[PDB]
């Protein structure tokens, strides 16, 4: 008869000197046994799910099966049970101490948010729950890291693409974000935007590739523009001091040399200062500016 | 006749109405007037290189050569004169104040360093020079940025690879380095390794991506290795306490389940704990864990 032994401080499931690897369902309970000791495991494991025929029973004989099953991220009880969950879970961190032991081996504690799917093993990458996007780290393990399934928090790049996960709820948040000290345009897929950004009739422009939105003068593509306090990009004439500047009326971009609004001339220097009470190639030019 | 004429507190270069753009040499010295409005510069510029007929002199029949050549950055002295500059300069750094400013305009200073080429504009990029190299910014402006030339010191990321420069000097490093409290090691071209690294025998471990050298017990490449706390990959028989781990001879991975060593036959559970004085599957082990046959 099958049964639970004790060898060693180690669990086993034998039969005799028949040994029990991967995954067992004993008195309903799941069950699982290293691959090549046949040591009961406990806590969290990242270990192949159950596909019959190679990592679950029966092994019926003759025939084989090529390839093997995909790991994934469970967690078990003390006594080796596969704890079922499904919903958000919280519970201890993944270290080197947490993961991969043994029953019987020897073990400040933390905790973070998990989420458990259908078949009771964690969500990895961009979940959607409750109307809501999370994000649930990718799993790597490597050297000291034992990450996977972690409700993450702050700033994200996934694809070289941002990010931010409001750090109290996990939530992944839209629209203006104000962090440290500045502003960021998230779009409605989450994703941070970079570069012009048009709102209603009002343009922004959030710099590439750090988001933040940038205020005062900036020269983008070669062209100066005004970009109020706010961040609203000015557009007519602007006074800088006692210097006026006059920004393209559509498009936002300083106008030098000779210009025209309302049909009157005027001249900007290369600085784009407005060219006031004096001559400008031939041509007296008014205190407004005016070509008179 | 050709002369400087100023107006409005600028200088122009003219001859009646026309009016010189781009670069022009002057009794001998160059200088630079902007393309749309005449104004003579100042100050550091990021402007088109002199290219005969097409930013410079001559122009036969008035034509103006087809493309548009390379801009770099000059530096022209407060009157308009280019700074025949070469080697190493110090120089005020480059803002929006200071960069792209015209003669006339209103403009503690702070000041870097700068690598001037043969053709007096800045080098950028790697720079080999009085037997090291060094790293002077790559060009990049855009909004608020006027980068370039700047000779970098620190940590530097260069094509995927991490270099590192001294904070005096701007020295590009080698070797082993210890710094922020952790090792580095850089190789001879100043590239800093990750993953296995071996130095005669011995194998060292760095972190991938951010190189800090490790020590202790690591998860790599689906193995166990013990580094010990000098960095060195333990080899052979390590213990730990009272318990016993097999590291193997040459590879450093621990072995788990049966192994052989020396003519005997060992057992490690799952955690590579050696076991002894016990039964294993049916096995006898000794206290040195050795399979009493
Ligand atoms: C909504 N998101 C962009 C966050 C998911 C994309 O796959
Ligand atoms: C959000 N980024 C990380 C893009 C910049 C933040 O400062
Ligand atoms: C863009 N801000 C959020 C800075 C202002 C108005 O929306
Ligand atoms: C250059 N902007 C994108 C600011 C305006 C275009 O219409
Ligand atoms: C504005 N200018 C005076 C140069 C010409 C107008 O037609
Ligand atoms: C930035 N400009 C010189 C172009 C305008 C005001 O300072
Ligand atoms: C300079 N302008 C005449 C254009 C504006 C005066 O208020
Ligand atoms: C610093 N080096 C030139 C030697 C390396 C790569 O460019
Ligand atoms: C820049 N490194 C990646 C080497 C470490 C920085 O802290
Ligand atoms: C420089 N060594 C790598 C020899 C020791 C570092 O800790
Ligand atoms: C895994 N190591 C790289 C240390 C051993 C190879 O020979
Ligand atoms: C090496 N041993 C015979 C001890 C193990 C066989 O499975
Ligand atoms: C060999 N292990 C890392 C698994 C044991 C450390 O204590
Ligand atoms: C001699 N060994 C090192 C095999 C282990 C002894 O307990």
């Amino acid at each position: 008869g099958w049964q639970f032994v004790q060898e060693n401080g180690r669990t086993y499931y034998k039969k005799g000197d028949l040994k029990e690897t991967y995954w067992r369902v004993i008195d309903g309970k799941y069950y699982y046994f290293d691959s090549l000791s046949g040591e009961m495991v406990v806590g969290w494991q990242y270990i192949p799910f159950p596909s019959k025929g190679s990592t679950i029973g029966p092994y019926p004989n003759g025939i084989r099966l090529e390839g093997f099953p995909k790991s994934e991220w469970y967690y078990f009880d003390k006594n080796g049970v596969l704890q079922e969950f499904v919903g958000w879970k919280t519970l201890e961190i993944k270290t080197k101490d947490s993961v991969g032991r043994k029953y019987g081996e020897k073990r400040k504690r933390y905790y973070t948010n998990y989420y458990f799917n259908q078949n009771h093993s964690l969500e990895t990458g961009w979940l959607y729950d409750q109307s809501n996007w999370y994000y649930l780290a990718k799993t790597e393990i490597n050297g000291e890291n034992y990450l996977g399934g972690e409700r993450r928090a702050g700033w994200i790049n996934d694809d070289s693409t941002w990010y931010y996960l409001d750090p109290t709820t996990g939530i992944m948040q839209t629209g203006w974000q104000y962090l440290g000290n500045k502003w960021y345009y998230l779009r409605s897929s989450g994703a941070m935007a970079t570069g012009w950004y048009q709102e209603g009739t009002t343009w922004y422009y959030l710099d590439h590739p750090n988001g933040d939105m940038k205020t005062g003068w900036q020269n983008l593509g070669n062209k100066w523009y005004y970009l109020r306090s706010s961040g609203a990009m000015a557009t007519g004439w602007y006074q800088d001091g006692s210097t006026w500047y006059y920004l393209n009326a559509g498009n936002g971009d300083m106008k030098t040399g000779w210009f025209q609004v309302n049909g009157n001339w005027y001249y900007a220097y290369s600085s784009g200062a407005l060219a006031v009470n004096t001559t400008v190639d031939g041509y007296s030019v008014n205190y407004n500016g005016e070509w008179v």
